[PDB]
């Protein structure tokens, strides 16, 4: 009873519970310590799951701020939207996590047909919704080069979110690359590659900003950078 009562907002909070812990500090083991939790959390919901199949009036978790019958597909939208975040090895396990749970819809499974009847919507809002990386989509990015160096680090790991996303969805082969490459005006890509012209192996000191070695401890931004 209490599993169907209560489990899909400890889902929630235990993951930005692992968005917190990215954000303050991701050497710290209390990744793993949460990421064995939302395994124990998928491994019993894909136990029994018919009953959450249905929409099922549960409690409203911290997300989907409007009041509704809790369904499984619920949280599927919820976290397609949460999706593109800082936290992105976070981002990265739930994206995983995810692909493996859209055959877990009892009459789709998840081929690139599923993936295109969501997206037929989706014309352009996919460039954002999965893409608010490229400095909060674009313009943060553009901003970002003149102007700190904690937003320097922020904008990167962003940009590091929203390419791993890209990796992500090219490798399950279940869309295209021109998909987004062409077909919609995105020049997160472009800035990145501007990036790596004016950044990458030669500003490993200064960004070029003009607002900010051992006194500014940027080791960690150099480690960054390499990732």
């Amino acid at each position: 009873s209490l599993v169907e009562q209560f489990v899909f907002e400890a889902l929630v909070i235990y993951m930005e519970s692992l968005a917190l812990a990215h954000a303050d500090e991701k050497s710290l083991g209390t990744i793993q310590q949460c990421c064995d939790a939302i395994d124990h959390l998928c491994r019993i919901i894909e136990k029994k799951h018919v009953s959450l199949n249905k929409a099922k009036k549960r409690r409203l978790p911290r997300g989907f701020p409007p009041s509704a019958s809790l369904c499984l597909l619920d949280l599927v939208k919820w976290l397609l939207a949460h999706c593109g975040r800082p936290q992105t090895e976070c981002r990265h396990k739930s994206i995983e996590l995810f692909y493996k749970f859209v055959p877990l819809l009892p009459g789709n499974r998840s081929p690139n047909l599923w993936l295109k009847d969501v997206l037929k919507e989706e014309g352009v809002s996919f460039l954002i919704n999965t893409f608010e990386g490229g400095g909060c989509g674009q313009p943060s990015g553009i901003l970002a080069q003149p102007t700190s160096l904690q937003a320097t680090l922020c904008w990167l790991d962003l940009l590091l979110a929203a390419l791993e996303c890209y990796n992500t969805f090219i490798g399950e082969r279940t869309v295209g690359a021109l998909q987004v490459l062409g077909t919609e005006a995105q020049s997160s890509l472009l800035k990145a590659v501007a990036f790596f012209l004016e950044s990458i192996a030669m500003h490993d000191i200064i960004a070029a900003e003009k607002c900010f070695t051992s006194p500014q401890e940027g080791e960690r931004y150099n480690y960054s950078k390499c990732t």
